């Protein structure tokens, strides 16, 4: 498994590995489709974000390079630091949900940064919607209340994933919009 | 039903003033006996035209009441729209600070903590979870200052 760094992005151009790396557990997303039923139906180079990237590459599923270079977690990470914004939360509960089993998708369909699915052999469940935080992030009403907005939309669970970046710790808070 | 204001809070003098207005639903607190009431309790009953309110000979009415709530009582605009809407809506709402937090709720159907926020207002994600109860639950109650209305949602400290 080998994987180019394009930007903030990162290209599987053989479709062999591309097909392998997505039977793994639904990561990335073939250019071109939305999302594909099973690994069988893709034929284009499979796109991984760089959350995922530095995730495979850690669980040394994967090996990275940047035109020759070959980059390694400790580069991989800081470049996500560098290049995406709430990097160091975001690819701590990736990392945490991904390390617990569940298979985590992007969220933003949904406004969201998260899908995160349990699946298992002839398993399906509904997706339920996690957005990152930084445990001392302030965040403000009119955040709060567009929470709220996102969660009873495809009136799916809406989850909290509060970081702690010393420690690594997460606390998970999950919240709905009520009718007192 | 006559209470008296002094300062922040009303005193109901009479006995069997005081008991009725507990009857009626859990209102103020005896001094264990004379009721005390605060005045988000006060203003709300004096709207609901089940009490009277004195300032040595002034008679206070709503407008003046509220007014003076804005006056003596911090967030006093958010917390009376949530103490009212709530109260409205047939809870039995009491003070929630022993828990950490503004009212205690408690529902007459099938305590929850409340806490009163304004549309402005900033909480830090570890000031949520952070104290209360959490770490149960713990509902916001967002309050628009423009319109009035009130958004509640509430959270828990999730084992993901
Ligand atoms: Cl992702
Ligand atoms: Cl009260």
């Amino acid at each position: 498994m080998i994987g180019e760094l394009v930007k903030d992005k990162i290209l599987i151009k053989n479709i062999e590995d591309a097909r392998l790396i997505y039977k793994m557990g639904y990561y990335g997303k073939p250019i071109g489709i939305s999302k594909p039923k099973s690994a069988e139906e893709i034929n284009s180079e499979l796109i991984l974000s760089l959350i995922e990237g530095v995730y495979l590459v850690k669980k040394g599923k994967l090996e990275i390079v940047s035109n020759g270079e070959r980059l390694d977690f400790e580069r991989l990470y800081q470049i996500g630091v560098t290049q995406i914004p709430r990097f160091r939360i975001l690819y701590s509960v990736y990392e945490d949900l991904r390390e617990k089993g569940y298979v985590v998708r992007s969220g933003i369909k949904y406004g969201a940064d998260f899908a995160v699915y349990t699946i298992g052999p002839g398993i399906e469940h509904a997706p339920y919607l996690v957005i990152a935080l930084d445990e001392n992030s302030q965040i403000s009403s009119n955040e709060i209340l567009g929470f709220g907005r996102v969660s009873h939309s495809t009136r799916k669970e809406l989850i909290l994933g509060i970081v702690n970046l010393t420690n690594g710790k997460i606390r998970y808070i999950m919240f709905k919009w009520l009718k007192m």
